[PDB]
């Protein structure tokens, strides 16, 4: 599924993410836009054999198992594939873990380079929230 700006905002909110670990809702819509273009079915292979999955592009070397990344720790205890479903519950649930470990949303290349320190509230401008 390919989410709408607004619709994802609303949903991430419903799912406990507005200000989770101190990151505005916008910080999250932003990261997801530039990470997957609101497309939950997105995947991307990195050079190290790992692959990135879903709306929030969670990695398989640590968070989820996709049965073809060796180093692999499945800290989220979910099959990677789960993260691609039209319900974002699994992805949020797992994203909560990632963001709490230690580096905040720095764990997400794209948030850091394209989201961090910009007026992220602009991503939920217009929304019934």
């Amino acid at each position: 599924k390919v989410f709408g700006r607004c619709e994802l905002a609303a949903a991430m909110k419903r799912h406990g993410l507005d200000n989770y670990r101190g990151y505005s809702l916008g910080n999250w819509v932003c990261a997801a836009k530039f990470e997957s273009n609101f497309n939950t079915q997105a995947t991307n292979r990195n050079t190290d054999g790992s692959t990135d999955y879903g709306i929030l592009q969670i990695n398989s070397r640590w968070w989820c198992n996709d049965g073809r990344t060796p180093g692999s720790r499945n800290l989220c205890n979910i099959p990677c594939s789960a993260l691609l479903s039209s319900d974002i519950t699994a992805s949020v649930n797992c994203a909560k873990k990632i963001v709490s470990d230690g580096n905040g949303m720095n764990a997400w290349v794209a948030w850091r380079n394209r989201c961090k320190g910009t007026d992220v509230q602009a991503w939920i401008r217009g929304c019934r929230l």
